[PDB]
């Protein structure tokens, strides 16, 4: 596929904060690098891979790429692609921390866990290539303020604005 | 430029890490990702900023585009691309840790000095989106031997394996 047809374009225009133009250049490059229109999950481990050759981003990537297959049928259109650059990028910062906390909550049943949250860090040491562990046990003293264990959406968003 | 010659594969190939088949493949995508053969520090800026949108990656992508510009003329060719991926990703841990002091040297005198090391650590941080002083400042105690506020490249070495 070449070029979207003007419906798709003003579709994904109403519905992200890009400009027609934008949507119609962010798919030419979309389809540069991904010549059959959709990303799997090893191909996004590839192009991780070789943008950290100092670590391991094998584990990190796999959680980004959660966050951006939103129907979790294991590949990124383009849909799903521009939507995330899209908020990523240009949200309020209430939808960029919604984001964030997606990809935090790994099993994605609307709590971040200690070991969600000790995963995502070692997931970040690995690629990068204070420890871990009391990093998490800090910032949940200071987020779970029902001492429940779980972090929610109003948890995160409090304290990461604090 | 759409496909290199056999003689320059095969001097990339002699000089780097990579197969004779990698290179052209390698040089397939730079191509595709800078049409002109060449990237400047605007188009490198470019990629860092759509790759990181919760941060601001200007300063480090800076420092990133200075290490691979070796001849420091402004634009990164693919020689220069090429060689900077295979040293970082198949290189010697020696010639791995050299790469990355030429990053953290940011003046090219063949000294980190402690404005500079802050400097790298503020502009991951800016990137991104316990602080960089006292880490530095801890860096350069275990570091610094001679305790001349300049770690040469077998200081930078010698610490980074301890
Ligand atoms: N040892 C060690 C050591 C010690 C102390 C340290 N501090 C910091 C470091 C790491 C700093 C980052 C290095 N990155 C920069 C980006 N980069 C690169 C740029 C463009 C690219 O483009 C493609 C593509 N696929 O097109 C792939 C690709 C990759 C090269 C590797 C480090 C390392
Ligand atoms: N607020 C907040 C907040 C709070 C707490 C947090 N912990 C961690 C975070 C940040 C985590 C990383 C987010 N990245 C992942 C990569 N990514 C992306 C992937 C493919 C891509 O491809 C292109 C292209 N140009 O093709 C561009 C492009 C960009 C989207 C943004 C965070 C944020
Ligand atoms: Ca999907
Ligand atoms: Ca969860
Ligand atoms: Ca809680
Ligand atoms: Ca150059
Ligand atoms: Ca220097
Ligand atoms: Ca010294
Ligand atoms: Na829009
Ligand atoms: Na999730
Ligand atoms: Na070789
Ligand atoms: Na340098």
């Amino acid at each position: 596929n070449s070029k979207l047809k003007p419906e798709v374009v003003e579709e994904l225009t109403r519905k992200t904060y890009f400009t027609e133009k934008e949507v119609q250049q962010w798919y030419k490059g979309f389809i540069k690098d991904c010549p059959s229109g959709q990303l799997d999950a090893a191909g996004f481990q590839k192009i991780y891979k070789q943008f950290f050759p100092f670590g391991d981003p094998t584990k990190f990537a796999t959680f980004v790429f959660n966050v951006f297959d939103e129907n979790k049928d294991g590949r990124i259109e383009f849909s799903e692609f521009i939507q995330a650059l899209s908020v990523t990028s240009r949200g309020t910062l209430d939808e960029k921390l919604r984001w964030a906390f997606k990809l935090y909550d790994l099993d994605n049943d609307g709590y971040i866990t200690r070991n969600e949250m000790l995963d995502i860090v070692d997931a970040i040491y690995q690629m990068v290539g204070n420890t871990p562990e009391k990093r998490v046990d800090r910032i949940f003293a200071m987020m779970d303020k029902n001492a429940d264990g779980k972090l929610t959406l109003q948890e995160f968003q409090e304290g990461s604005k604090a």
